[PDB]
């Protein structure tokens, strides 16, 4: 039988058995103790939401979209069990993530296994496989007449892509549109960001949002280059530029709040400070670190927001350095915040340039009298890019449309076809720098060099640039 | 007179002075209940059914909180009880103005019924203003309270009109932020918007709005160039240009949808065929037609969207025609869309060209076998204005910040400081084409015509242009 | 085909082209002009709904829960035909309603003509005939595959119930019983019509307060009750059906029943009494009807809208002088007194019969305290307010069928008892507000002191504010 | 300056810096690891809020009450002082909760720890002592004008009550002020009009009292010769709606019968744990989880976080308590067989639920069972439902005023109000589980529950002619 539950975003929702199944398994209830947002809990008092209730949500809207496709589109042939593997999909494309969701694969496991190339996606793929042997989800997907050989390597393929033509294994270049639905690679236009815009808003307070059941009831199947795509009606082209000016919002206000991000980068540094002597048990009895758990499945089914609390309630003096700094976060004795600018015309950074560039900062010679002297470890800057989700392109040029004169017969919108108001740029980098010096004295130095920084690498001037370092500006005639 | 409690659903239990009252409880206050906010946007989307009346409560209110905000923060402002009066009662009044169906009537009617003159909405607020006063005695209420009606009557009109060196009389520089609060003629950043965002989201069904609250409480006010004005805080820049890519998604979706503005467009032509023989008596029992019923005020107070059902209802043969149209709207038999296009590049068109556009629709020789030729008179050409409220000029590079460190120091930011994301340009216009001949044949021809004149006039390509003029779009080597 | 259509409560609903054929007709329009609540907006501004959008509301709800029920029990042997019937008629279940909605059958039509006996529902099979035959709709139904003189049949009786047992309807058979309770449930008011009213209402009029529909419809089953197929809820949901109705008690309590939306209802019928003779409607054959005979002609029964409301406001005949200053004393709110409200205590019940005498029952009352003046019947309004749950002294959960997860096909009935202590014993009262029609201080005064006699003569409650209007009054009767 | 906040249930609040010294304390921040609902977030997936954010709420609406009151009424003296202890109040007043809040002082203390007597609200005022002491804040309060002996005392008083006028913190004319935070005369105070509007929207239920409304029409009169908020006349019916719904969500959501149960299961498994857990207080002593409410050193570290403790423990003196929470991820969960109410006259006594499940298993159904059940499979859950004050009508104990003498206090009766109101103001619900999940065991046990339900002259179950067809027709009321 169907499980109804009720879900603040979406209502009550019904899930069936099978679903149910996958669910009611450690490896998919482990989501409960991870932070959707992170340190973003710590900025956002309503952001107490786990990743848990988000993925009931994009399995719930991927069983949206494949259905109305169905419903709409019979000759398409979509079945019970195209159904269910799109939402098997949906619900499992989260599981790889670790504490603090971003912050462990955005930041720590970077910096923990820089050798290592790892994403959630990664983890979520691996996670999916040991929760089907651990549990005998097999015989039960057999049993709702599901091909576990085929569907289970569908459903990976959906949250990863290719294992690897059509580069696909689980389904055919006639079914190819099923892969859009949980992540889509063409355009990243998905039923996941379509959860956590409305997720996120309700919780951060925000009152903004994608209007996602809108465009499912406009999604079309359509032949593009020999595929079956997903097409929208030419008028949601709007819509869908407004989709991403959200997400870059949401990402600008909230997911990169200033002090979110460097609440995850101090749990961060005391992850890696008690790296070596945190110990979590995996197959065999056998013990793995925080960054080597991701190797072992039965020990990242225990690793969760929980170390969090494991270091700040310690009492070994091994780990008296990592608590000492989830100390400092408790009492908002936080490192400080100096300020932001930007990179100038097509200047990127890169990511092995990251590391020198606190070096750099320390290096600027401001010509301003000061009392104390900063070094490269006082200084944090981290380096964010902002985009479309596909770097420098622009992602409407990758989404098929169709217009009510001719539903089957696909077409492309250009940028110039819908408004002249739309960005010219799909991609940016923002810097911001802070010191770990809190007193006066140190953070009205480290606005000195940050602001010569900006000068001498002719960066964008911060906006408080002639408050905070009212001598330096000057200097340069660009600026004023 | 006491202070009245009242439910708003958009802002809660407001409270309302007792002066305030008095002023709402007029015939020419309470008109604003039978003129509909979007005017034939109801008859799009139907949760649109709220009128003028609930949207100036709101605008009152909110100006009032903006007003005591600035008021509890810096008392050296010297903001009196009276100038919060004031600045609600402009609040309250600044859409007193508005006729039938609200910007159908300023913007489509009146300019055809009496191109000779040139009227606003916010001039008939001031002249209704007057009105009501006079009318209901109010002068000697507003002394009773603490105000002086010269000053103050020319305070509240200046704040919905602009002026009638320091060019205002109703208040000095020093109180110059007070003209910033309900109708902000240097960049447009007022409460009226603040309102109409949250109030027309909450009823169209559509997720946005500016969180206004919010902006509040980061607003300031300080010196700027030997002036006060309203500072918003460093930080909020970014949320000042989403207020406006807000403003611009809900002309596009909503205020300027095709539909909408078709009928509108067909209740002007109604209004225009009635002109000649609808009778509103106003002073003196001297007679008036619904487009002159602009040059009396009691005559004005009885010209509500009323007229609509008064020509529909009407069983008078000179007004079959005005009726018949208005019977069309009822059966859903409306003037039918053709298309979109847009001027390219710089290209901008005149308001007094807008009558030869039909005439050059008409003349586009299309190489496409038509059964049917169609005239002048059976195109609509419709030409939207989008801007970010100052034609071509970006708003925020007229707006004042501040920054934490120095909250009386007001400077600037300019967008490259901001985002390489945003737009380049900030004014665009659409057209749109509309045929009153609605069978198939007629129809098909119509769209050959457009795309044809949008190639001869090096307009942008229609988005569907491949779709509905298959022959024609090849023509042009731009468009492919 | 399909349409599409954004509604602020339920999102975006397709409609099926039939419905969207009957909507576009001059019948069905007429509701965007007669508001849900009517003078009830004079109190909630938010209030500017009609009942046109709350037609497309019900509409959709009706078939959702057909839709449910079809799916989850395909042996029911729902057709596409049963859909579109069941739609049909909750688009159309409110098609009968008049100026101000029940200001017009509940106040002005008893008073007008009492010999006669009308209601809104039986408007809405009158309508709804004039609607079919006036626009040709018996054709589009067949190519549809309706049947339209059963199916025409079976929407009037969904609406009105049975046109004159043991199975009473004749356009479906007892084993389609369940789709006569989705539209307008007679056995016990559950049905889509108020899960529509109670979400609308509380988004127009600022509260938070409705009743989960959507819960409700994925615990629906269908199950053989006395022979009958007959929808049942699932046992754990009869706390929330309990809730439902005291949500709606509520709702009328704060609301519909407001003191001073009633009183401007009544003003408002009094106008429409004094214009009655006046106002003229052009109905079928050029003939003329009045207000009070329009209900007897449908084609002038659907010119007759709130719109008589302005009419009677903006006319300059002297003959409506008298119907216009009522409607300019409502602009101005110099409104009929408030002077307090009471209850029968115990047994009594008052009839509607009884309402013309209450008046003079109050000019009767001999106070025993010094008055400057003397009332008499006609300075008084006397409304009585029956609120129950929806079936008089009944309780509508005892003719509720329910189901339990061990047997879904079992029918049971769960009384009051199995439920909870908390509940109300009565599901029945009266509420007695008195007005008072003059309206300067001493008028008041003395009108405070007849009511609050004639309670204590009657045995009524005490008023809630008896002690403080009427200090002498109170000490005499014992148990107040 | 003040700080700015975005609650995504009241916006942006200001929050005075004094308080924000009180936050950033590890005793505040500690209940960013309690969920407000324990349990139900198993059940309600969108409850994932924490206790940390309700306590902002609180404070937010303290502030805002007795701030409304100064502005309305400047003759009552309300000082800058008294808004910032009313506020920290309302802050604090949620210090005092243990792991899955209500779980902690409902089920578990009372089982391990018999003998004393312990609520989240002397919890409170212990912590708020030790937050205190703990971070030099006397120091931060004397800077902003307030008086740490008279304040410190008064700001106890309002979460807990007194420790004749009865209060030391604040004089009768000032009496008014401990209605806000923690309202012992009739319950109405901000805490549930921040857990209304929270839980509903974090629960998905669109249900909630309007206490924006509520304030606006509040003012201070005197009743008897105190100084009382009163509300307005017509405000007597929203006051009922709000107990209402407070019952509604205790019916739907806080007592929801498998939060209950995944609350009883995290409970034996905590019991399971007691002796082998260990948590530092002060001096390096050591505690357990039911003694750590001794040491407010140790209760600081006391948080949900023990539940994962627990489970992803490998010492074999946990494997049964570890084994209780597996159960609880695979939803092995004990089953619910239903619920009844006792009948007139009946109340059970704490005392006798021991033997409730004694007395289900004696119970002997004239039917045909394959297995027969003991005492230890039976879980019987009896909760108290009311409006807050027993049987007492807490709107009895309310006074109100009306628009034409504002200065008068009176008293509304629920015969003035409506007959539709309820005649009783508390009852008992019983619910009973089975730990033995299948098939055959189930079938018994609902057998065994009606017999019981029989027996014992309690309510029909709802289902029970489905459930027990056969037991059923031998009682003669339920037909
Ligand atoms: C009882 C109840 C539950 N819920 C929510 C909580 C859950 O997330 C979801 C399902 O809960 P329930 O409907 O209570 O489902 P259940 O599994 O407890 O009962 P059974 O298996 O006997 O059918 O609905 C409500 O929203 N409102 C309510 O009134
Ligand atoms: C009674 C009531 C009114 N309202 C709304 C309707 C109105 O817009 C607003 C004020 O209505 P009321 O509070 O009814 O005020 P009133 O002027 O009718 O009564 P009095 O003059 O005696 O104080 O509040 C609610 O939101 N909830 C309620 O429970
Ligand atoms: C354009 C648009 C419309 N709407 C609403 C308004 C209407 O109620 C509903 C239908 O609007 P449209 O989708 O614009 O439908 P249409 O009939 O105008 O277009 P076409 O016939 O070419 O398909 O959608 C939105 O909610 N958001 C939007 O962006
Ligand atoms: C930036 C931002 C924050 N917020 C929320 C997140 C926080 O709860 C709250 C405070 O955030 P900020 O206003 O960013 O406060 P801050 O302390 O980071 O900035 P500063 O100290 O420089 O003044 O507002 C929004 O709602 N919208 C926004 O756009
Ligand atoms: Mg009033």
């Amino acid at each position: 039988t169907m499980k109804v539950i009720n879900d603040p975003i979406h209502g009550h929702i019904e899930l069936h058995p099978l679903l149910v199944r996958i669910i009611d398994t450690p490896q998919f209830q482990r989501l409960r103790y991870i932070k959707q947002l992170g340190g973003g809990y710590y900025v956002f008092p309503g952001a107490s939401h786990n990743r848990f209730e988000h993925s009931l949500g994009v399995g719930y809207l991927a069983g949206c979209l494949v259905h109305a496709l169905g419903e709409k589109q019979p000759e398409l042939q979509i079945s019970e069990r195209d159904v269910l593997c799109v939402q098997i999909a949906g619900l499992c494309r989260n599981l790889g993530h670790g504490p603090f969701s971003h912050m462990f694969d955005g930041r720590f496991i970077p910096l923990a296994r820089p050798e290592v190339k790892w994403t959630h996606e990664q983890g979520s793929v691996m996670m999916f496989e040991h929760l089907i042997n651990s549990n005998g989800i097999k015989p039960v997907m057999e049993q709702y007449g599901l091909i576990p050989e085929e569907d289970i390597c569908f459903i990976k393929e959906q949250i990863v892509g290719p294992l690897e033509l059509w580069p696909y294994k689980g389904r055919p270049e006639n079914k190819s549109f099923l892969y859009e639905i949980v992540s889509n690679k063409r355009n990243g236009i998905d039923v996941d960001k379509w959860d956590y815009f409305a997720r996120d808003c309700h919780h951060l307070g925000i009152q903004n949002n994608f209007d996602y059941k809108r465009f499912i009831k406009f999604a079309r199947v359509c032949e593009v280059d020999n595929e079956l795509r997903i097409c929208a009606r030419d008028k949601e082209v709007g819509n869908l530029y407004d989709m991403f000016h959200t997400r870059n919002s949401l990402h600008r206000r909230a997911y990169q709040h200033k002090v979110g991000n460097i609440i995850d980068t101090m749990i961060t540094d005391a992850f890696l400070k008690a790296d070596d002597y945190i110990e979590i048990t995996g197959a065999g009895g056998k013990k793995y670190r925080i960054s080597t758990a991701i190797d072992d499945m039965e020990a990242y089914t225990k690793l969760t927001d929980n170390i969090f609390l494991e270091i700040l309630y310690s009492t070994d003096p091994k780990l008296k350095d990592a608590r000492e700094i989830l100390k400092q976060i408790e009492y908002r004795n936080l490192f400080k915040y100096v300020g932001e600018t930007q990179p100038t015309g097509q200047i990127k950074i890169k990511r092995e340039d990251y590391e020198s560039l606190p070096k750099e900062v320390a290096s600027a010679k401001p010509k301003v009298l000061l009392d104390v002297k900063l070094k490269a470890e006082d200084f944090i800057v981290d380096v964010i890019n902002m985009d479309y989700g596909m770097q420098e392109k622009n992602p409407i040029d990758h989404v098929s449309f169709y217009c009510k004169t001719a539903p089957n017969r696909a077409i492309r919108i250009t940028k110039n076809q819908v408004s002249q108001l739309l960005p010219e740029k799909f991609a940016e980098q923002l810097i911001r720098v802070y010191c770990k010096k809190v007193d006066r004295k140190s953070l009205y130095a480290a606005r000195q060099y940050f602001v010569q920084w900006c000068a001498d690498r002719n960066f964008t001037k911060p906006q408080d640039g002639d408050v905070i370092a009212p001598l330096i500006t000057p200097q340069k005639k660009e600026w004023n």
